């Protein structure tokens, strides 16, 4: 089924996650032939200033989440950014995300493999659809069985991505493919484009869609510019559930 | 608003290759009724790379077998021009011209046309950014011109590499009625594979138009043999695209 | 002999001309190993609004380029933008400069051709540098001898422009090879990287450089942001002939 | 300032291509002492594309490799981390530490390299804008890096396609020394025409030191075999960057 990988980018408190994993909750409900996936970062990792927010750290982060799980019994994804926390993420983490900077780091790949878990790799803004092919390759010798590979945007110019909507058909020939549509409008990013580009997504034909969501988008500690609004969120997911009814005739094959 | 789609074979190479894509355009635009067709080919292809290729059979040749479209078939007519003084004697017959990416910044150009009195269609630039067209509609309107439309064709990425950044439709929405290039889109400065993927993102992401070159048989024609849709695959793009449309429309955002 | 070609960008009148033309001659004296050609555009055809300054049309342009040559003895280059300007110009022009955005109309091409006059076309910024190859032959079908290729940025994102100084190396197997110090950081820009630039030119290999100069940058009526002040032309000149001097031993062949 | 040369083998395929580059190295540091040599390579290539290329024999076989280089030539070391735990192993023998250039932005592996007191490297990466190092910078200063490096190694132009914007260098330079990687920067996602013509305009822009892979014979390395400079060619190649350094630094503006 069609794969909805939501929740607020970063893990502000369990407090914020369990506000939105009511309304995840509330959408998985609503739309049983959606597969939804909880998703919330305990680090920021890679950002631009090192006074920037981070998170609360692993533990903190791994807590929430199983907060988040037990309560509503919704799929986990996170991701990870050193080798050794592969294993503690594992413990909750259905779906162990690999970050985009990260996508070609061996251990990385190979230690979210061992865990057993599913691995949804994002493709580097520097790298080409089909180099992703080596990416797939590297899980499968890790172990992995349920891979995917999500399309984020690429480097173009200075501070500023673009959506090569051709790398959705390319990826599929390896792996499912997720489009993230919070990211990929991002500047190194107006909202304005989010639902278009979502609209797009499904009308080319992918496998799930990743977005980042947050009950109240400017006060986010994170990505306050791109989070969308919690309450957009159903009208957005009905809309594509709509579109790929129709376009999925056409989706050409592998 | 009633969806534009413009197509026809990518260069006049003859009078007979026309009535035949005009006869099936003509047979589409009776059964898609809610489509206005604009029946396009280029009585020149002024810009080729190299100086060995087909270029065409000159104006007057073209804009005749243009005109025998149009009095047979009661087809609009869109054909591009390259230099100001091709303006006149091509707006005798060219419903919209048509003016080339490459010189989508010609101000005398697009003067030349918008003076017509009939409809311009700029091809955007490879060089330029979105919010960059603005400018050229203000030429356009300054220059007389009351219905244009700018076309998105793909953006320079990288050496011989056409990206299309899909956030342009809704910035030059702002200023224009905006069409999608199907064919040119996809062209390696000619992945066929992805020409239906990319029109669908078009039409979900939401445009006043579509732009697809097609011809007979592709792989015998004398400019891009390797992008131009298959005449026989035509009804099936268009039934595709106007049901995609349909179900995003109410999605649209309002400019 | 290397060639430099400077001048003020537009013909904002002959006396701009005369002065400039008067800078350029006393460097032409001082530099003898240097072929200077005085350029200057007697219209900006493609500029962004149309409520920019443009120019005082061909008959004075051509007028005030005449001026030059004959008080100066100086060479001239200047561009076309529509094919029946080609033979009038070339009553003028030593060298028929090409437009970027034009560099792939054929009659273009030809119409400069066919006047017997040098043809100097600048590469497009959609233009790989290989795909020059066509247009060297389109001139030479034409009847062209004397040809030279235009080095002026790459499109890199919206409203940037990148020079990849491997077009140099590329582009000298078929042609002789300019660099456009002026527009190659400007910005669809930065004075500060002309002659940063303009020393990685020389260093790599080129066979001449084009530089637009005037008195008053800043009051000038096009490019005055970078526009080269008059004074400072000849330290730079200076500058690339010794960089050249030296760097020309590892100038690899053909 | 003496001009910096960071040369090696890509990567530490043995302790015995380890001597015989150092011997080299060390001999070009007798002849040109205006020039601060290190040392470089890779103990581990962690980024391969493939999961079946080669990527070393382990961190502790390459410290031990480097160390015996320092040891015998008494030459100054340096080699790349992938993951924090690796600085405090590694600061035991590389006097600068390398930061690969997909990882410049995470912060961990930025403030261990830094807390070892040894000098740090960054290979910018090729998503990265050249002001946007000014931050990296920020987070080694924060992290007690005193001796700080920028290295310039291609930008992402297109697909499978590196392009080197030399604006880079004098930007960079508000803020950081920076270094030019001659072999990195022709790589395709490895034309080796363009090394040397791309090293003299860097140094005719201006930098603070270049960076070079040199193998005894690339067509065997068992990495970047199509980009590392044969180590015959070093000395020329140094003796030229030199002459063009020196005339041209008359001219370098003032940060
Ligand atoms: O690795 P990716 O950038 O795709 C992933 N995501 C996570 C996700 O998928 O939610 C991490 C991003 O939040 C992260 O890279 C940010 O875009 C980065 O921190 C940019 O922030 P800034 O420091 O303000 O410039
Ligand atoms: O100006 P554009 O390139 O968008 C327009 N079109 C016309 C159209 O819209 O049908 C002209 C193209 O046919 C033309 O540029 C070709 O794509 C070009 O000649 C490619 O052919 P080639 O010489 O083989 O490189
Ligand atoms: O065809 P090119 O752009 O290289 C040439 N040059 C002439 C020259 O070589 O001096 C013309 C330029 O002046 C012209 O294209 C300008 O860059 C263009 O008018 C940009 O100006 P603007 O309208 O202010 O955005
Ligand atoms: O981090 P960077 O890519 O600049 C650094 N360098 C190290 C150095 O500076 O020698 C690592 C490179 O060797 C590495 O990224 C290679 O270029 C990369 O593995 C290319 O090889 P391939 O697997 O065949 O695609």
């Amino acid at each position: 089924k069609f794969l909805v990988i939501a929740g607020p980018c970063a893990i502000e408190s369990e407090e914020l996650l369990l506000k939105v994993g009511e309304e995840i909750k509330r959408l998985s409900e609503k739309f049983k032939e959606v597969e939804f996936v909880f998703k919330s970062s305990f680090d920021k990792a890679n950002r631009s200033s090192i006074h920037s927010f981070r998170g609360h750290g692993l533990e903190y982060g791994v807590k929430a989440l199983r907060k988040v799980k037990e309560e509503f019994g919704l799929k986990i994804t996170t991701d990870i950014h050193e080798s050794w926390q592969a294993e503690p993420v594992a413990e909750v983490a259905d779906i162990i995300q690999i970050p985009a900077f990260l996508c070609r780091q061996t251990d990385l790949l190979l230690a979210a493999a061992k865990t057993g878990r599913a691995v949804n790799v994002k493709k580097g803004q520097f790298l080409a659809p089909w180099d992703t092919k080596n990416v797939v390759e590297k899980l499968k010798f890790g172990g992995a069985k349920e891979i995917y590979l999500t399309e984020r945007g690429t480097t173009f110019g200075y501070n500023n991505l673009v959506v090569d909507f051709r790398s959705l058909p390319i990826m599929k020939q390896w792996a499912k493919v997720i489009y993230d549509a919070t990211h990929s409008v991002q500047l190194p990013g107006m909202r304005e484009f989010i639902f278009p580009l979502i609209r797009a997504a499904v009308a080319v034909g992918c496998d799930g869609v990743f977005m980042e969501t947050h009950p109240e988008p400017e006060k986010a500690l994170s990505d306050a510019s791109t989070q969308l609004p919690l309450s957009q969120l159903e009208g957005i997911i009905e809309a594509i559930l709509e579109i790929r009814e129709v376009a999925s005739k056409y989706y050409e094959t592998i």
